[PDB]
């Protein structure tokens, strides 16, 4: 069932928000926004910069003092809110779903299905355990009693990518919250308007002010602020590994201010050749080509077994054939643009190095539309391990597909890249999917499968892929701080 | 019961250790190392440098691979490695002991019966947890089943301080070993020699080669070599704050390796005026001149109630006029002297501000002997926040004694620093000491004691005193890298 | 804010519940259910038997097939529907209360806003757990992959007391549920009324047909039936010791069924001389006048220090002679009738015994009242250990306050019981409140406070006061059932 | 590499070990003990009887008072208590595994290489848990300070099969040490004397007195006299299902004891015909043929499609025909004697059944030799669900082969029984694997194995095959009671 907006949707939220209420940036300047797939102007937003962020941080400050609605309610309580939260996230299902679309290029039914279906989840799985971050009691030597405090870290800066903006968004500020912490979030400036209609759902569900403060602009500017703040406690950012090491960089030299980096990839799939290979020729498919290749977790690299590559390779480019290019707002459409001429030049200039370094180009290629940033979906056979296109991640709709007979090899080449966000092994023996899922270097492997993603798991990356986990169990600990305290008593007993 | 050394001590180990063999540096350069106490060379030891650490970091990553004896034994066998390790520290206590106090300035009683008794109990604890590191299974959406590997991260690099030399290596390799790692450790350029010892206590235990490696050397050089290094996965660093910023910037700047850090303090006490008033005397005196000042989680800020603050600081002067300096090898010694002159100069440097900016001194104040590193106990009382020495690090036997009658302002003040490791409070008061250790921004609170440290509990601080907890089951989870696999499956059940 | 209901309440559901649909008794027998304030018919309801129990147990087991609709959803799905039939509890707050206090003998206000506060609370907390049940990954022996899984048991057979019906209807289904279980549930022969309820909201929440199922009826047939079923995998009961008994008695002869166990207690109460004496008469009189008495944590053994004993017993006799009795929902009214008469002679046959042994009657002691099972709110100071009224559970608004001057002694007395369900320690003294909490053989002990009770905390009894826990995240492990799979593979890596 | 003792064993201890010390039975009677390879009498035992139990529970009661040296000491030394234990054992490795075999009828090589390696690895594991065992503190509604206490439960009985003396022991003391509390032992009357001899060395590694005591004696007086006792807080048995209803029932009637159960099984293996065939008869042969079939897991149901199953039952009936029967103490020797005359009888019988109920008698199925309790290795194929050998707990060299077609009725069939300790699944199916193991109602599911037994896994049974988990993190659980401690505060803080 795809429901849509009855009225043509307008934009109501515009403006940086701090304390619950909405503020014009300090210079006075606004920035403005683009559709991807008409390049016209859909507003202009207020531009945060390092005087807004300030104000952001004093907010977050105040809203984390010991004695604070927000440190002293229930735990519960921080719950009950996020699922609030969701509910009215769920009432404007239709409306954040559609500005979701147009203002980041993303498939409606995909934006409605998908993404907004994933938002709700994830906050209600992340208000679950709000009263249920709990220390320990811990029998020390001597005559002590010890236990710890798993505290909210304080202000945490969030920093928050283009491609999955309300997903991202909850990604970010659900466990943040949910462990007592009080953020200042900065959307990406080509995507700050869903976030911003989030903000006035906080205020509505009635989270204290303060708690969760939204400076809109660009990350040289409002991003750096965050990353260099004296009195931000932790930055979290998902984006570019490049502009990962900048942040990690910028925490080192100010406040040495807790840092986790969800990152790029150039994540590779090895399919055996006993693999279910049809299974895998569409898992592998969506796996690099879901929201016009831009994911962090695209399968860039297809590595399959000799036996069964040429009919691999035949069956994944007529599946790449089956597009239907246009406004992901109309029905039937199935690839909507790029997000912006950066990301399009750059992708562009990847599929003109695999043409020239002697890749074998089976369909695309070039660019599609009279306007719009629309790039055709490409696949690349016989790619070869010192190609730009495989090393260097695209993050568009452009598949390599790889020859191996030597499965010793194919994990040597799978782990030899500074990335390690995921991967994929498609096999129907079991010794073989255990056995290759514990060698690869990857934070997910998925077995048979190919971009499954849920709340109750630990998401991250090896190496420059990120550091630390968000979501599950796992990635609670990130938004929490450590305290011990020890107690002298004049006798303890087991 | 502190038995001795029959035979005068004799230095062994003095060269780099990779692959379970002892190796001349790259260069052929070596450098001497002292005796604080006597300002004499004990000996020579080979100088790693950038190129040797690399010969290290390449034995650790071949350590590490898929297969390798390390990555394929037991867990249990593991453990089994470090209890037995434990037990030939344990055989060599009086020999580590005696190095441990003639290298690092540090008195033998407390070498022996603290610092030894401290390194065999981690080890040991560390031991316990090898084969109980787990991952979980998880109840994902849609039909799938889905785990989790808490795997070893990899080569880690560690950078191990002068002021416990043997602990701070146990700290660092018992968790990293416990959980499956690889290590390459640079020991303080002042205290390499006890993790030699320790090197062929490693060899004897027969863990395999390339688990550990141990590279002497400077910090400049062999410290930033190991940030730097583009296959190192990750750094553990303890130290100065300033040098802890380095760290986190260089590994921003290589290959975003995972960072830990334990750095300095300004750590302080309240002590209120219901408070065990001897009690609170014994442990903010301890507090603050154990090893010569030379503690991380020195309390040097002690805040008393006005009521009680008279007689606490008559109590702690007659405290401190009791010891007895010399070599801290003599019996009846009470005060070894500081480990070199650049924290000597510091010391003295900033015990002139103390009196320049006009706090009271109560004893103390000026150097002592004709040879050794050696600062006589000083006190001051009328200490105000914006003085030098209520503000930097002395790492010097330095008491700073302040009164307050304001509990919200007094807690505000002890708050009011960009460091946060420990903290002291002292009452007879059960709401007092709740409320106040959860408003402290510390690390470790101690309620009516102070330094109790033990291989049960998490450490590390708050703010710049650190990232991330070492020790405790909390600490073992940043020596693990979490891998999710979701796997396919027709149905799934409950 | 109490708000009441507008029109005079309607019984509805009066059958027993299977399948989500309504069911005559087997035999079509009912029994009548009263009021316990006017001793007056409100209905009757179907009577299960060992008849109606099987075709419960059957829907039940049908319900747990695997590949069943709620083998099959997933947990965040089981979560869900949890937090609707809150929603559902909240949306039917007044009827539930008024509907509760009228057949529980409950006073109102304590219904609205205690009972239905903490049955909507519960319900959201266990709806929190549904997807974070997580099992292992355990790095065994040899070349092997093992995980765990904490499966749901089976059909959980649930036997539910009259004092707390919802909430305890709560405590039973939300963890049972939450976990994956299906359940019978048998409420109390004086309560069923609210459970029936609460049945019609399962149902239209969507919980799937047989996954709860109610059976009304007396304990000695219907209780009986559950407790010897050879195909129940578990019974949870709460309710006497006595009947604890036999319930795990039957468990034996029958299937070795798994048994948890909430029962009565005799919980003493230590306040010491430096205790804040207002707060701990306070809480102590709360502590055993709560609800009539007719809780299993009724503190009804006070130990006072001698010095503030006589100050003790006469600011509790004012507090106790300050009760308005009455009909339940009328406000003002500040006493409700015990449950029935069974129940009532026992408390006046026990009233006697303290007379007659020799306890002093500070006030109360008798009947009140032409109808309904009304007694006096009574205090006997000078009560000695071997009296009657201080070792058996009296289950009544009648108190016993006893002196001491020996701490060792009065912990000795304190825990000279085969009960352990609770405890109260009042003290300032933190050395006190830690070991005596310690030293106290008892599943929850209270400083400087009694009766606090909440979802995020486990609960349950020390020796024969009970076998488990319920709620917190330690009860949500006997709702489930640990299954080890260990795979055999080529090469294990850590 | 297998080691023998090169003087003949001497029997040293055979007396009652209470407080340390070595007791003569109340009655002063005594017991015979026999060797069932030779039935010769080995010696005489003294005769403990409820007497005797009585004067063991006052000592475990003593040694666990508050303020005892048992209580008091730092969880690390009672991890170094256990670490030393296991040295010993390690120690009169040789001494201990003759023993075993001696009066277990157990065969050298397996004693010496597995049973006694399993018992000194378990020790191992539990001394690392005991200072590792840890409650929790809990974000509680209202302004409380919670935190829980995992306390010892106290004294613990503990009732010790036959089949394998040294690990069942090592099993139950482990665990319930590591966590604090005292035990009262009744190894099995069968076999006392290996435990007897693990007393001497926990008076030798220097355990308080009281903290470990064992009675030997029979069931039906020693171990009635432990299920029943008003003063001992937890019974767990191994054994007879039967017994373990006797022991649930006797819990129940006396004072609501906690109770674990490891019980009898019927556990089934299902062949599919993907299966790699010679692994499949390998381990299903070992998996009921172990120890002479005297195994709770015994293999004693398998199941094989019906394409494989002819080669199944081929390959399976030469494999049990290469045994040697003889002396378990004689190089060569492949099977031991059964353990008594009991025993004997029971297996005999239930092999009468098979033939007269139409079963196909492959091999064996009658006596060997003219000593000892000798039954010859039996295979049965052609075997059907209604025959005593289908359905009853043989505990002797006899495997049962049963074909089948349908993978939905297989699992039926294997789940068609009131045991449930364990199974095995072979197949090279990746979704076979998981979703056959995930239906299957059994505590431990192997694949592609089976019998792979670790410290580091939870063990136990589903339905009448048990009640709890041994060993791993779970098994940990069942030694401790939770306490929770609700502190009030005038103030919480997240
Ligand atoms: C919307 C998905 S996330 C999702 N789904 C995908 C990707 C590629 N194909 N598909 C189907 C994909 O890349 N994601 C995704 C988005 C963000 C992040 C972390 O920054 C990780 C993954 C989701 C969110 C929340 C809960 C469940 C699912
Ligand atoms: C030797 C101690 S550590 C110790 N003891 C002290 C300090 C000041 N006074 N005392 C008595 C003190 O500062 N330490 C200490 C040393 C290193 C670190 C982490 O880098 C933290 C603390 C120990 C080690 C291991 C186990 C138990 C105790
Ligand atoms: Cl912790
Ligand atoms: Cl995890
Ligand atoms: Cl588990
Ligand atoms: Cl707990
Ligand atoms: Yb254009
Ligand atoms: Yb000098
Ligand atoms: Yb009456
Ligand atoms: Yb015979």
């Amino acid at each position: 069932d795809l429901p849509v907006l009855l009225t043509d949707l307008k934009i109501q939220y515009t403006k940086i928000f701090i304390n619950n209420e909405w503020h014009d940036s300090v210079s006075g300047k606004k920035f403005p926004v683009f559709n991807p797939a008409t390049e016209e102007e859909l507003c202009q937003v207020e531009e945060g910069d390092k005087e807004d962020v300030d104000k952001a941080v004093k907010a977050a400050r105040q809203a984390f003092q010991i004695g604070s609605p927000w440190r002293t309610m229930d735990a519960s309580e921080r719950g009950r809110l996020l699922y609030k939260l969701a509910d009215l996230i769920e009432r404007d299902r239709l409306l954040l779903a559609t500005m979701e679309s147009m203002n980041g290029g993303k498939l409606y039914s995909n934006a409605y299905l998908s993404d907004l279906a994933g938002c709700i989840k994830t906050l209600r799985y992340c208000a679950g355990w709000a009263d249920k971050i709990q220390g320990r009691t811990i029998p020390i030597d001597g005559n002590f009693f010890t236990y710890t405090r798993h505290e909210p870290i304080g202000v945490c800066g969030q920093i928050i990518p283009w491609n999955f903006p309300l997903v991202m968004l909850i990604w970010k500020i659900g466990p943040a919250l949910s462990c007592g912490n009080t953020v200042v979030v900065k959307p990406a400036e080509q995507t700050p308007l869903t976030a911003l209609h989030v903000a006035s759902l906080i205020k509505e569900a009635g989270f204290p002010p303060g708690v969760v403060n939204i400076v809109p602009g660009y990350g040289p500017t409002a991003g750096a602020a965050i990353s260099s703040h004296m009195d931000i406690d932790k930055v979290a950012f998902t984006g570019s590994t490049e502009v990962g090491k900048l942040i990690k960089e910028a925490a080192g030299k100010s406040n040495l201010k807790r840092v986790t980096l969800e990152l790029g990839g150039k994540s590779p799939c090895i399919v055996l050749a006993d693999a279910d290979l049809d299974n895998a020729v569409e898992f592998a498919h969506h796996g690099v080509f879901y929201h016009q290749g831009q994911c962090c977790i695209a399968a860039s690299r297809i590595f399959v077994e000799e036996s069964i590559y040429d009919e691999f390779v035949r069956r994944s480019v007529e599946r790449a054939k089956k597009y239907i290019l246009g406004n992901p707002l109309t029905p039937g459409v199935t690839q909507g643009p790029q997000i912006d001429k950066e990301q399009y030049d750059k992708i562009l200039d990847l599929i003109e190095s695999g043409k020239k370094e002697g890749a074998k180009l089976e369909c695309g290629g070039g660019p599609w539309g009279n306007k719009g940033y629309f790039v055709q979906p490409t696949v690349f056979s016989n790619v070869t391990d010192e190609m730009r296109i495989a090393k260097e991640e695209i993050f568009g709709p452009v598949q390599q597909i790889m020859k191996f007979k030597s499965l010793d090899d194919v994990i040597k080449r799978a782990n030899n890249t500074f990335y390690g966000l995921s991967a994929g092994v498609f096999t129907k023996d079991i010794d073989k999917a255990i056995t290759i899922s514990s060698a690869l270097q990857a934070g997910t492997v998925w077995v048979n499968c190919y971009g499954v993603v849920s709340a109750q798991c630990p998401f991250g990356g090896f190496k420059m892929s990120g550091n630390g986990r968000e979501l599950g169990e796992y990635g609670f600990h990130e938004y929490t701080e450590v305290k011990t305290v020890t107690v002298k008593i004049s006798q303890k007993n087991s």
